[PDB]
């Protein structure tokens, strides 16, 4: 069922996040975190402050897929376990924000060529930078385009919010 992802989607805020590789969105997968340069650090702190739940939706440049996405559960924090991104420097990343995934599965860029961001003059959603904010229609029906991931149960995200 759709129900409690549409739960977890309500008033959420959605930001774009653009990998260079598929070798980063796996440690992703496999280590529920995530990091970014310090620009984009500091909108996502403010974000999750400010909302129930913050969603991450993650592309691998030139893969024409988005690769899933997640829900973060923590503001960034510095002093963890290094996590061993390929990096196309380390100290020019930001904190680690610890996330939840919602969905595992692929979603090709020809699904969602009917959904625009108003937040990036209407082009379509999968153009933007990496950390481009995705208005709430928009961000809600792109994730609900993703094939459904049976492997998550939602019932532990719920009681996060």
């Amino acid at each position: 069922g759709t129900s409690k992802l549409k739960y977890v989607l309500q008033d959420a805020r959605f930001f774009l996040i653009k990998s260079n590789n598929h070798e980063n969105v796996s440690l992703a997968k496999a280590k529920g975190v995530w990091s970014t340069l310090p620009v984009n650090e500091k909108k996502l702190n403010l974000a999750f402050r400010s909302a129930r739940s913050v969603i991450l939706i993650f592309s691998v440049r030139e893969s024409g897929k988005f690769q899933g996405f997640a829900r973060l559960s923590s503001e960034s924090h510095h002093g963890g376990s290094p996590i061993h991104w390929v990096l196309p420097s380390a100290k020019m990343l930001g904190g680690v924000f610890k996330i939840d995934w919602i969905c595992r599965r692929e979603l090709p860029f020809t699904k969602s060529a009917h959904l625009t961001n108003p937040w990036n003059e209407h082009k379509p959603v999968k153009i933007g930078r990496d950390g481009q904010e995705i208005e709430l229609e928009c961000g809600t029906q792109l994730c609900l385009l993703f094939p459904p991931d049976e492997s998550i149960d939602l019932y532990q995200v719920i009681h996060k919010m």
